[PDB]
């Protein structure tokens, strides 16, 4: 594996000082890129995806457009439940979909044993190695998965949902089954993440995109302890394996009420959405974790000149050290790539102007 | 108008001490009640609604079931945009819907002059008077509207939406048009709310159910200043009219980042969702506003015995004074009315047990 040239992102992640502020975006490989759609057209979403050459291509597309400071591997968080033996359908251009969600506790019998899963996800490991090779040391490469609770919500709710009602019903009516599912998810995630790193990933992101739906009490019973194991166990297995640990990032969408513990869940970076004021967050987390975020993605709909200023403002709030710039959620499919360019330039231009 | 017997809710609202904790629920008149659906079956949703006798009936249905400490008038927050001249459809049992949403600035020409709106909503005023009479002083009666930004999102987005992207696009690409729409909404809301009170409402609730989608910066530009006018102007007009002011409640769903200003927006009560820890909120608002909330609605899916304890816990957190108990969002349509009963009893049973 090629030696990394730009490593600003990794050093920012670990807390080390840097000459400028690194930047990347969730869903940087996404439908807002025309070239993305002309390469999605190649096949049905989940074998594309299953083709190493195709993921690599997508992963690289934005990097050809913009001096981003990391690449994140192109995948869907649904691969994991799918590897567990849950059938996905691509319903009338409306996206991810389990036609037969888990509803009663017996349903759990349907699932694969968690340890074999890693072997079902060999195409991903392959795509990572492919991609780590072709970036050829330009920037580091982030692997990723969705956090146990999040996946649980997709498996139980089937599609997406405004309230997570079916899923929370499980939490309140079937605590044990819930604990059982969550454990299965954790034990699946660990070997998948270790895998990614063994396969060449240099940083790992965990997405808890459905944090918001839980409150403090639920979140500590059913989200936290699992968010914590993943970090714990992944760090261990890497050690036993003689491999260097990679920086880990928890991103709890709408998890303002959780920042305190996330800072001590043993992740190196904590992702923020745009609804947490940056200073409030620094406060909540203290000074030995790095923060990432948190421009409102919609902000990109503004002029490039307006974009610059909002960015300037964001930087002032987070300050020089311990900070990786990013949006508050992934890019939207109707965003203009020229405005993403603007966003990227503004971070760089202004983080330097901030120091010098 | 009949003299009010139980007024615990009003005295709690104003900050005055009380022997127990008053309680009510958003959507207490809702599809979780069987009798609600056998009376919804009477006609298509919006003339039912347009029939005073029918709203009154719905408004009263839960009060016959449970010792609630207020009644809230049955209505939809969509009446206002509708009165402004926007056509609603009831699409295949999936709910509220504007088939032709506002998309470009010219669209605004379609809207009625805000001052005449009040006269289009005469059925509501009527339903209030009817209902104030039939409660016959048992508990106070809350009127309600949706806050300017929220309505804006429905008018621009048409249906409901995970991201509010179309709407936020407006905020970022058409600040003036946005300001213009928001103003029209404010000027519509004020005479509608005054109306409700003139018609017999004793407390008013404002719903900013789409606060979460804005961050601090957006929220202060485009939500706050309007939330503030409504309160301001409504209080004035009531004074000019020789009428007593009623307690006002702002409920910003997911508005944790906003609590500070909402406490000084000049509302008497501030509504909380279940994602704000009660103590954190008391902190943010200080000690001269009353808080309301904030049990996670899904909590009702638990046993009645589990319900009791979670409630006990909530009470301990909020403490005796300056507090109206309630859920974090409205009830869900598959909840068991016997568990709502449990929720109501537990507040009462435990708020007393707390004092004595």
């Amino acid at each position: 594996f090629p030696e990394l040239k730009n490593d600003t992102f990794l050093r920012a992640a670990w807390g080390e000082e840097t000459d400028y502020t690194p930047v990347w975006c969730m869903r940087q490989a996404g439908r807002y890129l025309p070239e993305f759609r002309e390469t999605r057209a190649a096949q049905d979403f989940f074998s594309t995806c299953r083709s190493p050459e195709a993921c690599c291509e997508l992963t690289l597309q934005p990097l050809r457009r913009f001096p981003l400071d990391a690449a994140i591997i192109f995948s869907d968080i649904l691969v994991v439940p799918q590897a567990l033996g849950m059938e996905v359908t691509m319903v009338p251009g409306k996206g991810p979909s389990f036609p037969e969600p888990l509803r009663e506790e017996q349903d759990l019998e349907r699932l694969r044993d968690p340890e074999v899963v890693a072997s079902e996800l060999g195409y991903v490991f392959q795509a990572i190695t492919l991609t780590r090779q072709r970036l050829a040391g330009r920037v580091p490469l982030i692997g990723f998965a969705g956090a146990p609770w999040t996946l649980m919500t997709y498996m139980v709710e089937g599609g997406g949902s405004s309230t997570m009602a079916q899923a929370k019903r499980w939490l309140y009516q079937r605590p044990q089954a819930s604990h059982q599912l969550l454990r299965i998810l954790t034990d699946a995630l660990v070997p998948y993440l270790v895998g990614q790193v063994v396969a060449g990933a240099q940083a790992l992101q965990l997405y808890e995109s459905h944090a918001g739906h839980l409150g403090p009490q639920l979140f500590n019973k059913f989200a936290l302890p699992y968010i914590r194991d993943v970090a714990k166990q992944v760090k261990a297995r890497l050690r036993e394996a003689g491999l260097a640990p990679v920086p880990m990032i928890i991103f709890a969408k709408d998890g303002h009420f959780a920042l305190e513990e996330l800072a001590q869940a043993g992740y190196e970076v904590v992702g923020l959405d745009w609804t947490v004021a940056p200073k409030k967050a620094r406060e909540c987390v203290g000074k030995t974790v790095t923060l990432q975020g948190n421009l409102d993605p919609c902000a990109l709909y503004a002029s490039e000149e307006e974009i610059g200023q909002l960015v300037k403002q964001m930087l002032d709030d987070f300050g020089p050290h311990r900070y990786i710039a990013n949006l508050g959620h992934g890019l939207y499919p109707d965003m203009d790539p020229e405005h993403v360019g603007a966003f990227v330039d503004a971070v760089h231009k202004h983080s330097r102007l901030l120091r010098q």
